């Protein structure tokens, strides 16, 4: 969790944080 495993997963992470949105129960 420092910043370089981040674009490493958050690339991806942003579209499965896109599907819980689109998930706006």
């Amino acid at each position: 969790f420092i910043h370089h495993i981040i674009g490493g997963l958050f690339s991806a992470g942003k579209a499965i944080h896109r599907l819980i949105r689109r998930r706006r129960r």
